[PDB]
């Protein structure tokens, strides 16, 4: 009765903490690391995010959700021109590969792609995208200023087609309070959010071991 959404980031809050603490992801953002770092975590960012925006665009083409599956959200394609600036080159698609955790989190999405699984899918959306149009602009700030990389190859956390983004953060709220879901599919979306912040926490816990 609080709304999905409000139910979404209590029932994650925790999980939300504990990744935001995470060794590597303090380290980075602190300024501990590198450029390097940075571009190591974009390359499998950009291997997710390919896969989540399939799974979107399967959910989106069987008519579920359709207005919260705004195709502006996208990542995958700014995240290949950020990566295309930082690598100097774009050969990094052929040079990298998925960490184990990228595996796992890769296999959920295809599941939730050839399921057509709308509620699976939502709870990915909501945790991806509403996290990148919360925190794009600090993080953003934060590698121009520890790392020097320059605003043109931030591009992954601007959403330049957003001209208020509060006003759009609340209405995406709206959006998932607004969902018409059973009970057996709204305890589903909630699950697997927190399954989608465990398959996140995990892609940082691959860089931080190597
Ligand atoms: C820059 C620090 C930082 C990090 C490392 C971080 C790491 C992650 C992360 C990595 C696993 C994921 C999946 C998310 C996902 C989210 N983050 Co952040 N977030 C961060 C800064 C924020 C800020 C700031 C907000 C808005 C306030 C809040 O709810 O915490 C935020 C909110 C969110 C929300 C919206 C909550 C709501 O309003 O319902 C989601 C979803 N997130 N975040
Ligand atoms: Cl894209």
């Amino acid at each position: 009765t609080a709304g999905l959404a409000v139910e979404l980031k209590q029932s994650t809050a925790q999980a939300h903490e504990k990744a935001e603490h995470s060794t590597f992801m303090s380290d980075l953002l602190k300024g501990r690391l590198g450029v390097a770092e940075f571009t190591r975590l974009q390359e499998q960012a950009w291997l997710f995010y390919t896969a989540l925006e399939q799974a979107v665009d399967a959910v989106r083409a069987s008519g579920f959700a359709e207005s919260l599956l705004d195709p502006a959200l996208n990542r995958a394609e700014v995240l290949a021109r950020d990566l295309d600036k930082l690598n100097g080159s774009s050969e990094w698609r052929s040079r990298i590969t998925a960490s184990p955790a990228v595996i796992d989190y890769v296999n959920r999405l295809e599941e939730i792609r050839d399921n057509v699984d709308g509620p699976a899918l939502v709870a990915h959306h909501y945790v991806r995208y509403l996290g990148d149009l919360s925190a794009g602009q600090v993080i953003a700030r934060m590698m121009q200023r520890h790392y020097g990389v320059d605003p043109e190859a931030l591009g992954f956390y601007h959403f330049e087609g957003i001209a208020k983004l509060k006003v759009y953060k609340d209405e995406y709220r709206e959006k998932l309070n607004n969902l018409e879901l059973s009970d057996e599919q709204r305890e589903h979306l909630l699950k697997e959010a927190t399954d989608a912040f465990v398959f996140n926490h995990q892609v940082f816990a691959d860089l931080g071991k190597g």
